[PDB]
């Protein structure tokens, strides 16, 4: 039960106002375009589409925001606000959080790739956040290929999705720590990932040390070919051995990925089409409606 | 008047006895079947593949080998002499450098790409190697397409054997500052050559510094893709932005030549068949023949 313009009435120019604010934003810095999605994806995968991902932590906890996998990586939050602000004063106590991001990350895939799609809404925002669900829920970039396949099933994405959404990749950056395990002590064996290009391996050992850690202020673009097209050259790039992360290059390993990569590259407007469908999948996992939750007013705080 | 099997008579061994010294100095060092590669293609672009590029300098003059395009870019030069030694303990005052080199260059094919193809002999070796003419018939990596084209033309080689034959940087490597055109400095309106991946650019300025020479002993892969095979991937390199030189680069920035490019990447045996006629062809520019020249006993120096 979640519809597209639930704010018809309530809210007439809520979408209008957050792509404002996401479109001033990326033009200031065109990065907050695949934070706002990986946002999005780490809302949806803790407790649902339900803004939680955005409170912060307090003394009585350590929030998810706060968590490995999410700090200081994840980036965005000035951009929620100033839409969630922009919002507020315009129609009071009536647009949620969870709405506002699963938006932004929309608005975001039309500025970096032309994506265009549209949003069901009606989401509401939850009053819990936790680290250690985060740590729980989010995949890991040394995940296997059956792993990232588990995580998904986890939450009701096929395979094929888990394959269509990884083209997020497409954008975006990685601090080095993320691929650290590739290029430095992978094996007895060797000290590189094999199925990882020994030139591109050589340039990431140049860029970010073996000391690194995850608050390393060091990244590189997750696609090589076109590091700030949402397209799908990802998807050649990671059969081409030039995959960044462990997780990345997991989709060939295993048949029906490898053939699903195939086609998401040997054509852009399927993947795009694809894509658009996942992402609205992603938006919709237990999300709370109706009466549950609430509309939160700072997006940082629960009420 | 070049034959297979020249030598058929006169010593049956050299072949094989060239391939032997060829094949156990790539197992020490694989990079020496590009380097040889190299040679025999500078060797046929200064006075015909007469071996001049081999002559040391003398007090008298500055040979090819120490101009910029050579030195200290060219490397083979002690498997080149490690065969000669062979065959002229086998075959005194028979094989000629010209020839050795020829071969060397086909057994490295053959090492770095299973590329076999047979090698017209009877080569001489001439007396003469200036600097001035190395820098005057090289072709630089700054090149663009029409002077790249116009290089290839005054050597009788057609523009589309300049495509194949650019594939020899399918593997191999640069030094920093063969492409620091693109990382530095390259325009008023931009630093770095948008033509080149902005990630790779980045990844590239990291590895080299600004302040690089020609001397600066830093190099990085040709063929990000498959650094050591000697394959196709270069041409797909190429059309994803991710050639490394100008010369590179500048095979997309003209229809016809983009053309070949895209049958070279799409196509593995129609490239591999080409690169074979083409280098065979590339071997029989002004080759001295009969009782022109000399059988160089030495190849570093003249008789
Ligand atoms: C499939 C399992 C996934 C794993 C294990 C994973 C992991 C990661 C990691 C480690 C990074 C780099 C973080 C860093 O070190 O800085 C990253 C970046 C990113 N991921 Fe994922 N990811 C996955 C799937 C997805 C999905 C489904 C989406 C969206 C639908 C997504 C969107 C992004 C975006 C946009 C970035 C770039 C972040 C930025 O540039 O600020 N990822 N991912
Ligand atoms: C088309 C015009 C060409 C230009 C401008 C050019 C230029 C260059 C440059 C600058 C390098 C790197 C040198 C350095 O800085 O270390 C290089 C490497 C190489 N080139 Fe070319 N090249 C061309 C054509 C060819 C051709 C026709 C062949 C073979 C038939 C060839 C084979 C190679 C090989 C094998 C290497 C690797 C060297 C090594 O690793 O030791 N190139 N080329
Ligand atoms: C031919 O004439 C050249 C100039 O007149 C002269 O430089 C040549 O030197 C060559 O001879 C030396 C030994 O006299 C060889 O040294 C060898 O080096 C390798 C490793 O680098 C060893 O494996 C080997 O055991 C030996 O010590 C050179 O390789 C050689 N250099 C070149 C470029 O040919 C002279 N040639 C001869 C055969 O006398
Ligand atoms: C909010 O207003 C929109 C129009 O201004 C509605 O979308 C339109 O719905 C028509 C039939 O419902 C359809 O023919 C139009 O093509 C569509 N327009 C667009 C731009 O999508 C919208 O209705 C919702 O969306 C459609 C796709 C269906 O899912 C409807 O059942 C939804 O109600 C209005 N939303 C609401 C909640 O009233
Ligand atoms: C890969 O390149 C080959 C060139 O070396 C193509 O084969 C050649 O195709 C010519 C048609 O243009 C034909 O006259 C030649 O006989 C043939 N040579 C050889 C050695 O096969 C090959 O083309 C495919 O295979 C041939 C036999 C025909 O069936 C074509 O219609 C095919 O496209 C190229 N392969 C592909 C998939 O393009
Ligand atoms: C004319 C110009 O912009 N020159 C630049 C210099 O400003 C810059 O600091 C350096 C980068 O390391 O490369 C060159
Ligand atoms: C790519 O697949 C789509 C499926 O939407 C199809 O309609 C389109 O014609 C395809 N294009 C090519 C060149 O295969
Ligand atoms: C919103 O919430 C956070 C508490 O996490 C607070 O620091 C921030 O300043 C608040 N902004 C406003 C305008 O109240
Ligand atoms: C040498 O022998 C081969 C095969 O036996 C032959 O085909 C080739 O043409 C011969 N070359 C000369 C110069 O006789
Ligand atoms: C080669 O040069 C020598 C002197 O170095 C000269 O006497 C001879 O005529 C020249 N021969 C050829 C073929 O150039
Ligand atoms: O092994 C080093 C060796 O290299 C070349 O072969 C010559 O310049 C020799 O004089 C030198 O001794
Ligand atoms: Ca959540
Ligand atoms: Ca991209
Ligand atoms: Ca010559
Ligand atoms: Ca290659």
């Amino acid at each position: 039960d979640l519809q597209i313009g639930f704010y018809n009435q309530s809210c007439p120019s809520a979408e209008s106002l957050v792509q404002q604010g996401v479109a001033a934003a990326f033009a200031n810095n065109s990065g907050i375009a695949p934070g706002l999605i990986r946002m999005h994806f780490h809302d949806c995968f803790v407790r649902g589409c339900d803004g939680s991902v955005l409170l912060d932590s307090t003394d009585t906890n350590t929030a998810e925001k706060d968590a490995a996998p999410n700090n200081p990586s994840l980036r965005g939050f000035e951009v929620i606000a100033a839409a969630k602000s922009a919002v507020e004063a315009a129609c009071p106590k009536t647009v949620s959080c969870a709405d506002i991001l699963a938006f932004a990350a929309r608005d975001s895939a039309a500025l970096a790739g032309n994506i265009t799609y549209q949003v069901p809404s009606g989401r509401r925002d939850g009053n819990v956040s936790l680290a250690s669900e985060a740590l729980t829920n989010i995949p890991a970039p040394t995940f296997n290929a059956t792993q990232l396949i588990n995580s998904f099933a986890g939450k009701n994405l096929t395979a094929d999705e888990m394959v269509t959404l990884s083209g997020a990749h497409s954008i975006g950056v990685s601090h080095c720590f993320s691929f650290l395990n590739r290029i430095y002590n992978f094996s007895n064996t060797s000290q590189v990932d094999p199925t990882l290009s020994s030139s591109y391996a050589d340039l990431l050992r140049t860029k970010c040390p073996s000391n690194s850690t995850r608050f390393t202020p060091i990244t590189v673009s997750l696609d090589i070919i076109t590091p700030t097209v949402l397209d799908n050259r990802y998807y050649t790039g990671v059969q081409l051995t030039l995959g960044l992360l462990t997780s990345d290059q997991a989709l060939v390993t295993e048949a029906n990925l490898s053939a699903a990569v195939k086609n998401n590259a040997d054509n852009l407007t399927a993947w795009v089409a694809e894509f658009a469908q996942a992402i609205v999948k992603m938006g919709q996992i237990e999300v709370l409606t109706g009466t549950q939750g609430e509309i939160r007013t700072n997006c940082s705080v629960v009420n």
